[PDB]
């Protein structure tokens, strides 16, 4: 069986289960007619099922490559879920496998129903419906259709924007002006027929387009109302696009944003937002490259210890630092004094600074250069689910030098030259610096 | 005061002390004289003591440097001792403060007494001499007096090899062979004009030179009975030769060196040593650029906690990584094939393997690459001392995939190139990644 | 089945299996030929198993001793290896169960298999043979076969010595200069027809005798150059001489070294090295005896938490302390002026001293009288694998009394060796209960 195949099975079983459950949804909301266990127990409102398998002979298999790679012989399988979606994820991924390995896919129903709530009012019908009806070989993939359409779910709840326009680069900004810069900087890119860039999905609804009849409707203000971390994407034909997400305040958010995010498998995510800064030789505007974390955000301390140390991806550490060259001021060695590269301290108490002595000696230990409430989460995060990750810090304030609580534009421009140099770089964005032991052949 | 001024007083005050002991101790073995409590409470026996002070007061001074710096106005002070053998250190040092802040340097006795045992019989002298003799503003240094002495005798004993001979290059190695190809390479480069390479100071006392009756006398085989960490000295004339010091097994003996060897103030110190390799594409002989570390060796847990991030310094990184290219077949995205970047296991448990359920995930957790015994010590080390460090390990084994237990050459040489491309680097080597808040003035 | 019969199978199969690996491994590496799998599913590279059962009948079984018992009735099974080399040991275990509770022995080919590494080209072969080839009830000992092999060939490796040289009585010393003394002693004792030391294995190679051509060659200055932990072996026609092996520095090392020596089941091993004296009363050359360990070496903490105590063996500390007794000087409590008994710390940590503040807290709460850093580690392994162990250090400087840092050395090396001869002739009052688990392994 072939990839395109396979993709086209996929979307056959899925799409007829998910048709097969909302029918006997409406059967049972209007006659109480419940379905038969016979249908069910045959795969009636099951998940398609993915599977991979390699014998192990291989003349020469790619032992450099980050992903798409298979660490023994055998079977490897996965439950999917929107393979339109994941059209040209799932294609790329499997034909890596078919053709680097000649790899032997094959598609089935899974032994996994699909909740209904994902395939869709009032309360009593609630009581029947979970009743009767789907509530809530090795991997081939990081996470499965349940995973995968939870997060879905809630990117959109968090995110005010439907997942279909999501870009596979990432910005993450703490500070409500940079989306203002992003949307402005954005609508122009529209404008001009020589950028790639053609729409402009917002949080809230609003779809801008070069076609459209006055796009000051951009920036609804409604939108951080209703929506806890709002997202903007800028598209492109390609899907190659940038999205840019103001997560908000907190390790906390930062790691549910992530958790959900992870599914989409994005190429690259980058922390633009504002710090602090630590040392007296550092002016208010200056610029924070992180080479390393003190993880004082408890929220991750379960899954991934304190103690695992948390890298640097060298390629996006490049970019962010070129990129800063371009775009503030003149290159060579003079950026120095602008750009301070150095370890970041994330913590979860805003008001460390009440307890100063107790901080003091963690800071120096750690050689922090500044501190902020979210760059070690979204890393760690990155980290954890395999997703390149750097941080590129602006010093807002200087908690340590009388000066507690403009270089947006300019910051915002470094993280999106960043990106472009990143999207330049084809494959050399992954490495193996993320890959685990029992790493999933897909990406 | 001047620079040189300043060193000539300390010499003086420093030798006169140290005749002043020396004398008291003959008189007191020869006739059982004692010293009188004035003199000795007058200086004596007493550190020369360096002061440096700043105004504040200065047109634009040195941000960006990662040395020589003052964060505040004040004075900075420390006992020295043997001012001879840091005349070079001492006088650039001071230099750099003189000239670019216009700081007052000024020199006095300390209140400080040298302890007798580091100016040089049976229980009875023992006895008296450790009854009746010395025994054992901001900081303006890293160390004192006192612990600086303590560390050169130390330094003597361990290496068998005098202090003055160690050179500002240092490499690390756990594998005897590297010192056998590491002499045989010097004695060939003092026999070249054109090498900068005129001396080595052997483990043992043997000094081969370009007049030396057979240098074959090099390596004395009971070098390794009568020391425990033996070392060797390509010296130049200038002083910037290249060390070398087999320090031998465990993460213990890699912290006992590396805090003896701190007080010499090095410009860098490269770990060049086997390692076991974790990944199935890994071959014995490819080499691991460490990252970052999973500190498990436990002996520097309570000084530098393991959730503290030892980070990377990227020139050193870089240095590692080209002379890696040029040294190691073909340049290009090729080296891939043979070196792989990643994180590095530091254990105090060679066993380790008997218990691999309870390590594997860490291994994971960690995505560790390789592991060793002292890289994480001797980089924590350096850290902690503010010395560039860098790891580069040779897989000599595969202990998770069945074959457990030249390029030994071709890998001392990727350490010796390294060297070079650090040592032409100029000052680029220092950078500000390892300054504390209360960072000292000297380097 | 009886013992001697018991034996001659296991030679039997063993020897059977490591000639049909290692013919197999010929095979590939000639003619590119792989053994066939059922053979193997067979026992071709199997190693024998040994099983010994109990119906738990038996007038008064030995309820005193502290090996060779019986805790349940049952079946007892384990894999075995170098049958020739384990003869001895073998012989007398299974003598003890099938005399005392008429035990029935069986052996038979296990179900697991030599790897290859053990019976012993290239590169391009390497890749191969770990593909196609063998790579790397209750418990009747403690440790099978494949632990023993991976052992052996690692003690060869760290000490320089082949491991049939190895005595039961073991004694570890962290001075090189204890070596020199060692040889020039043991050399003294072969030429002496009444010594029962007939020869001297030693690190590098050199085996020498009464009939050697100038026994100068002992110690081989290369030896420390190419061996982490170089060994000395004074044999004796019985096997009951003394093995030294000079561990170097550091509770890993300690750690990694007892790992192996483990496997040969030693009768006893004794720390005797320097150390540094805690108290001000204490002179350097003075004797330190261990009645306990704060253990601060952190290398054991996960396989023996710290709160764990190890406990002294009265057997050992007696000879320890007798021996220091006759050696040095005239017994009595004069000792006491030469000798103190105390709690020593074993630190991981050489350099403590530029944090005495935050030692100093521990050190008097334990009553600390002497650190070093090896024989808490020492101690703790011969408590987890149930050898006998001791030690007996001696002040070499005084840290905290501006004493920072030989006619001493060989006293110090004589109260070890006549030590050593006290428990020899102690026979089995050496091995007590002290060391025995709840599910303790019939073997010793
Ligand atoms: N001195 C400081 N301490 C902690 N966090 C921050 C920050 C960052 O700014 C945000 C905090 O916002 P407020 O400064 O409005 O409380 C956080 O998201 C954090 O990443 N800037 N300066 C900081
Ligand atoms: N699989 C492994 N596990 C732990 N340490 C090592 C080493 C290194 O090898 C040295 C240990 O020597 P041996 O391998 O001879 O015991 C240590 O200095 C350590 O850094 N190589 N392979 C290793
Ligand atoms: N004051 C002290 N602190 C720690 N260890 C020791 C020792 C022992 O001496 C050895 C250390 O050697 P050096 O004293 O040459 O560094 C270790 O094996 C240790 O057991 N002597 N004195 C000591």
């Amino acid at each position: 069986l072939t990839p395109a195949q396979a993709l086209d099975k996929l979307d056959a079983l899925y799409e007829q289960s998910v048709v097969a459950l909302r029918n006997a949804i409406g059967n049972y909301i209007t006659s109480g007619e419940l379905p038969d266990e016979n249908a069910r127990k045959q795969g009636l409102f099951v998940y398609p099922s993915l599977t991979v398998t390699w014998d192990g002979s291989t003349t020469n298999p790619p032992k450099t490559r980050a992903f798409g790679r298979f660490t023994h012989a055998g079977s490897y399988t996965t439950t999917i879920t929107r393979p339109t979606l994941f059209r040209s994820y799932l294609n790329e991924q499997l034909t890596l496998l078919y053709q680097d390995y000649g790899a032997h896919i094959s598609v089935q129903p899974s032994q996994h129903e699909i909740p209904y709530p994902y395939v869709i009012l009032d309360r009593s019908m609630s009581a029947g419906l979970t009743r009767y009806f789907p509530t809530t070989f090795s991997p081939l993939s990081h996470f499965d259709a349940r995973r995968v359409d939870f997060s879905l779910a809630r990117l959109r709840h968090y995110t005010g924007t439907p997942v279909e326009h999501f870009q596979p680069f990432v910005l993450f900004t703490n500070y409500t002006r940079y989306v203002d810069e992003f949307v402005r900087w954005g609508c122009s890119q529209i404008l001009d027929p020589d950028s790639p860039y053609i729409a402009l999905s917002c949080a809230g609804g609003n779809w801008i387009t070069a076609e459209t009849e006055a796009p000051e409707e951009a920036i609804s203000d409604l939108a951080w109302k209703k929506h806890q971390m709002p997202a903007w994407h800028l598209i492109t034909a390609d899907g190659q696009g940038i999205t840019l997400v103001n997560i908000g305040v907190g390790p906390s958010n930062a790691k549910t944003i992530c958790d959900h995010l992870a599914v989409l498998r994005p190429d690259v995510w980058l922390m633009i937002g504002h710090c602090g800064g630590l040392r007296e030789s550092q002016a208010i505007g200056d610029y924070v490259l992180a080479h390393a974390y003190l993880r004082d955000d408890h929220v991750l301390d379960a899954v991934l210890p304190p103690d695992i140390p948390i890298p640097s991806i060298a390629e996006v550490q490049r970019a962010l630092y070129d990129a800063t060259k371009l775009v503030s001021g003149r290159p060579g060695e003079e950026v120095k004094q602008r750009l301070r590269t150095g370890t970041v301290v994330t913590t979860d108490d805003r008001n460390w600074e009440l307890r100063y002595s107790a901080s003091a000696l963690r800071f120096n230990l750690s050689r922090a250069v500044a501190i902020d409430m979210e760059s070690a989460t979204i890393a760690a995060q990155g980290y954890r689910f395999r997703v390149p990750y750097g941080t590129l810090l602006c010093v807002s304030d200087k908690p340590l030098h009388g000066e507690i609580k403009g270089a947006i534009s300019e910051h915002l421009q470094i993280g999106i030259r960043a990106i472009d140099l990143l999207r330049a770089e084809g494959d050399r964005l992954h490495s193996r610096k993320l890959r685990t032991f029992n790493e999933p052949p897909f990406r």
